[PDB]
């Protein structure tokens, strides 16, 4: 059911291409390549490392991790159409694998990965499933491994306004506070749990993206439609407003198995 909802609405082929337009080639989330460089700036891996990317999208993250470190990267994404697109973006590289599957039913061996990485994907999971997923991640990490996440978070639900309630409802997101998120990781026995509210940085990424959209409107209209432009424009406007006033937050989380 989840698969069909995502494939048929938010992540249709065209929806994915619209995201790629504003985020940059191979990315469909916040800050594209430049944010990825920053998020991985203190991460150490090498050609012998094994990495899992949960919700791998068009595969940009896997491509970058493999380029930077030479690591084995395995991306899982529930949307078959997105995985098909990702597979067209990489060739002749036996250390990048993209696989269409629900991360919640996927099986991996215990103590398997040096890094489990996820960028703006876990918002799609119910609270019960976030907990289940992080339990799986704990098992799947090597003793020496690291968990590294960015995800959409929010102020406490009691504070939400009508527009924000509707945004979350229509997308079927489950947005929790940065603090609740960190508490889940702690409950799952992760160590050295570091959470950062990166909402200010996120706001900066959004502003750069918004400016890019405006300055490249003519090309956007040629590729897509004015209707799609307006939707995207308004969507970024709201994210900028809501991040500034702390209604919507961008959470970063890093933790270790030991
Ligand atoms: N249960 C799930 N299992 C695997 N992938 C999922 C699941 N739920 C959502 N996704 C994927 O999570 C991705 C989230 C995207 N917002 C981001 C993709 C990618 N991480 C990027 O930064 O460009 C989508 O491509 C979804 O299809």
């Amino acid at each position: 059911s989840d698969k069909t909802f995502l494939e048929n609405n938010q992540y249709t082929d065209e929806g994915v291409k619209v995201y790629e337009f504003i985020f940059g080639e191979n990315y469909i989330s916040s800050g594209g390549l430049e944010a990825t460089k920053k998020i991985l700036s203190d991460i150490e891996l090498n050609e012998n490392s094994k990495v899992l990317d949960i919700g791998s999208g068009l595969g940009g993250g896997c491509m970058y991790i493999n380029e930077k470190y030479g690591a084995h990267t395995h991306g899982i994404d529930i949307c078959s159409n997105i995985v098909n697109m990702a597979n067209e973006r990489v060739s002749g590289n036996n250390k990048i694998i993209f696989e269409a599957n629900d991360i919640l039913t996927k099986e991996f061996p215990e103590n398997n990965f040096d890094l489990i990485y996820s960028r703006d994907a876990i918002l799609h999971l119910s609270l019960e499933n976030k907990n289940k997923l992080f339990q799986k991640c704990y098992k799947w990490l090597k003793p020496t491994g690291t968990l590294l996440i960015t995800d959409y978070c929010a102020t406490e639900k009691e504070n939400w306004d009508d527009e924000f309630k509707e945004y979350v409802k229509q997308r079927k997101y489950t947005l929790i506070t940065v603090e609740e998120y960190a508490d889940i990781l702690t409950a799952c026995n992760f160590k050295n749990v570091v959470s950062k509210d990166l909402s200010d940085y996120w706001n900066q990424l959004l502003e750069v993206e918004h400016k890019y959209l405006h300055e490249n409107k003519e090309e956007f209209l040629k590729l897509f439609s004015e209707k799609k432009f307006i939707s995207l424009d308004d969507g970024w406007s709201r994210k900028i407003k809501d991040s500034k006033r702390k209604m919507q937050r961008w959470g970063y989380f890093k933790a270790t198995k030991n």
